[PDB]
DNA sequence: GTACGCAGTTCGCG
DNA sequence: CGCGAACTGCGA
């Protein structure tokens, strides 16, 4: 099984390192033989010998072209001569290639921004996280001495944890009568004792909670201060702190550093992504946390350490718990991508498209695109029409079906042959048409995108087939993955059409795709009501909410059945209209925003406050507990009683402070902001204290008792000290509670008033 | 990764 | 000094 790999430099040449595990044991692969590359279209193929003499500078050592050779291959499906230009190290590519694109007959270069290790799984076939390998894991976490207005790193790590298949213990160096705590002398033997831990253990994953810009650099900068070789690697090198975006990275050679908290945000919509607060969310077992000022007090008091070294221990055990759950996922799509479980667990969507991409495309002979320049860039931010929203009837519904297209947008992509190489080519002899915007696609062989999608759908097919013979329970989880994997990269690819970043960015696509989608959803609409008798309550994109007024459920059923008979033999190619709910009620508030009761009793919601994190728990909870009122129980005077029973509450502050905090994560530079609203207020006064606020950062807060702007009352919520603080009822009476609950009730007579 | 949509905060204008 | 526009977040 492949881990990772990189390179070194031996003599002024790459040498490639391919990280294994193989039968149980670590090993390293060498490969001398592989040269950096890229490639340069001319004017005129006698100018080769002009590019063949550029040069540049290194590190003061020269840069020169090593070898040329002109090569035949595709460039969005039709033939092109190239000049493959090779060069003695992957840092000559870098210096280099400004000055030849430059050279004025250069037309353009191409794949010259392909980091030398991920070149290589890709040119030779490579696929990393293969075979029934099984890996050895560790998680760790650190607990620090935090002073407010310091400097990073400036105090001491007080306590390493660290927690594999065997349990959890913690290192310190303060007395602490708990068994699974070790207690050394002084922080650098602590440091020294987790090294060899490390060493002895010798895991192939070291898992961490935001290791990549809080353990890692804080070890790091405690081990230049203490002078302390932090050799984690399994080559004895230390941890390798990489700059990515606005953000920082950590890799450890011959190890994977799994780091869960870019896993979690691209995985899981949570209101928070506090250890605990994921913890919780994915097991269903509380987790408590112990505050950095809690763990300075009872580290300077000497009181109450044992709690500090629970909370340490901890959070080592659910990082381990964590990492069980999520790294077999990840490595699937590592080996769907294609690249290393590293790279692919902090890359984005886009990204991983991208590289999905690239390993196709040299597959194929085809050559890449190139990311846009600015001044492309520029030029790609024209939007176009999305998908189709029809306006609600709104208001409460009975015996509804929803009925939705089986993956509409990839259904819609290899129907219709919709990719960049197929886009108006011309000599053709059959070719699909897009409604309204018009571009037409040639359909005489498979795009490149449209015959890698299907690839993909029908491998999720076989995939689910395996998985139903299979005795293997192992291998039926694994499959299962890989299947839920494809599915998501296989709904990736419209998307990644309009992502003006995108190499094979295509507008015309997208919006082809669109407009395709708006057609035959307005099509089953419009034949749904007039051959079929239904009332279409509500539609958006892909699937519409109908009934038919005055007829019972099993009537309802029935012609829907029947309808999607008929629909379905109209319908070309993978499209494919399906039944996917029967619902007793159903309310319709505005576009986007429903809620449906199935005759089972469970209700599912679109677009509500009850799943938003920037409204309170009150609020979601009181809302909740209506809906249940209205569609389980058809009570409207229980849920008028239930708002002013909340109000009640909220009024004696008798709430708890808990159900009152409101999520809004930060979503840019703070310097950034035009407008500034209670979250950026209270950010800002956080970063004032020296708080550390990025992108995503979400800032969780409480609105206090007085008057004003919202964003001057409003205060991080652990800060809120139930004696120095009121909070103010009025506001979550008027601004969060009733609002949620009255764009319903209001259906039914009641305003505002009647509600308190 | 995309477009479409709601709606709460804040501010400024007339 | 009510009303709307800008800004903002996050919801197939």
């Amino acid at each position: 099984m492949i881990l990772d790999t990189d390179y070194i430099t031996e003599d002024g040449k790459p040498v490639i390192r391919i990280f294994k595990k193989e039968n149980g044991e670590f090993k390293i692969e060498y490969d001398r033989t592989f040269e950096p590359y890229f490639y340069a279209l001319l004017k005129d193929d006698s100018a080769i010998e002009e590019v063949k003499k550029i040069t540049a500078e290194r590190h003061g050592t020269v840069v020169t072209v090593k070898r040329v050779e002109k090569v035949q291959k595709k460039f969005l499906g039709r033939p092109v001569e190239v000049w493959k230009l090779y060069f003695t190290h992957p840092q000559d590519v870098p210096a280099i290639r400004d000055k030849i694109r430059e050279h004025p007959a250069v037309i353009d270069i191409y794949e010259y921004d392909i980091p030398f290790a991920k070149r290589y799984l890709i040119d030779k076939g490579l696929v990393p996280m293969e075979g029934d390998e099984e890996l050895k894991m560790l998680a760790f976490a650190i607990a620090t001495l935090y002073h407010e207005g310091e400097e990073f790193a400036e105090g001491p790590i007080l306590m390493i944890s660290y927690a594999d298949e065997e349990g959890a213990r913690v290192i310190t160096w303060k007395n602490v009568d708990l068994p699974y705590v070790d207690v050394v002398s002084t922080e650098r033997e602590m440091i020294k004792r987790f090294l060899r831990v490390v060493k002895e253990k010798d895991p192939d994953v070291l898992i961490t909670y935001n290791g990549d810009n809080f353990d890692f650099a804080y070890l790091k900068k405690r081990c230049e201060k203490l002078g302390i070789n932090f050799a984690l690697g399994r080559d004895g090198s230390e941890p390798k702190i990489q700059r990515m975006g606005d953000r920082f990275a950590v890799e450890v050679k011959g190890r994977i550093h799994f780091d869960l908290y870019p896993v979690i945000r691209r995985t899981i919509n949570l209101p928070t992504y506090t250890l605990e607060a994921v913890y919780e969310a994915v097991f269903g077992q509380p987790k408590e946390k112990v505050y950095a000022e809690e763990i300075t007090t009872a580290w300077e008091t000497g009181e109450n350490l044992e709690r500090v070294a629970r909370y340490s221990m901890e959070d080592a055990k659910v990082t381990y718990e964590l990492g069980k759950e999520f790294l077999p996922m990840e490595a699937q799509l590592s080996r769907l991508i294609g690249q290393s479980l590293w790279d692919v667990s902090r890359s984005s969507t886009g990204n991983l498209v991208e590289w999905f991409l690239l390993r196709k495309a040299y597959e194929r002979n085809e050559l890449a695109p190139n990311k846009p320049d600015e001044k492309e860039l520029a030029r790609r931010r024209q939007s176009y029409e999305g998908g189709y929203v029809k306006e609600p009837e709104r208001g409460l519904w009975e015996n509804i079906v929803y009925l939705d297209f089986r993956s509409l947008y990839p259904s819609i992509i290899i129907t219709h042959n919709v990719s960049p190489d197929t886009l108006n080519r011309e000599g053709c002899k059959e070719y699909d048409v897009a409604p309204q915007v018009g571009h037409r696609f040639c359909k005489d062989f498979p795009g490149f995108i449209p015959s890698l999608l299907g690839d993909l759908l029908e491998e999720r097919q076989k995939i689910k087939k395996k998985m139903k013979a299979t005795i293997d329970p192992i291998e039926r989880k694994l499959l299962d993955y890989r299947q839920r994997r494809i599915k998501i990269l296989a709904s990736s690819y419209y998307g990644y059409y309009g992502y003006a970043r995108a190499r094979w960015y295509c507008k015309e696509c997208a919006e082809s795709v669109t407009a395709w989608g708006r057609e035959y959803i307005t099509m089953t609409i419009k034949e749904i009501e007039e051959k079929y008798g239904f009332k279409v309550i509500y539609s958006d994109t892909d699937g519409f909410f109908a009934t038919i007024p005055g007829a019972d459920a099993e009537t309802v059923k029935k012609k829907a059945m029947e309808f999607l008979k008929y629909i379905n033999a109209k319908l070309p190619g993978a499209l494919e209209l399906e039944y996917e709910g029967f619902y007793k009620r159903g309310f319709f508030v505005t576009k986007k925003k429903y809620a449906v009761i199935d005759e089972e009793g469970k209700i599912t919601t679109g677009g509500l406050e009850i799943v938003r994190r920037d409204w309170s728990e009150i609020a979601k909870e009181t809302q909740a507990r209506v809906l249940e009122a209205l569609l389980k129980d058809g009570d409207v005077e229980k849920a008028v009683r239930i708002v002013k029973e909340v109000t009640e509450k909220l009024s004696k502050y008798e709430v708890p402070p808990e159900k009152l905090v409101i999520h809004e994560q930060i979503t840019r530079d703070l310097k950034d902001y035009k407008a500034t609203g209670p979250h950026v207020a209270v950010a800002k006064r956080l970063a004032a204290r020296g708080v550390k606020i990025r992108p995503g950062t979400v800032i969780s807060y409480i609105v206090l008792k007085g008057s004003g702007r919202i964003g001057d009352r409003a205060i991080p919520f652990d800060e809120f000290d139930p004696a120095k603080h009121k909070y103010d009822a009025e506001y979550y009476i008027e601004n969060q509670v009733l609002p949620a609950v009255e764009r319903i009730l209001r259906a039914f007579g009641y305003r505002k008033e009647d509600l308190r």
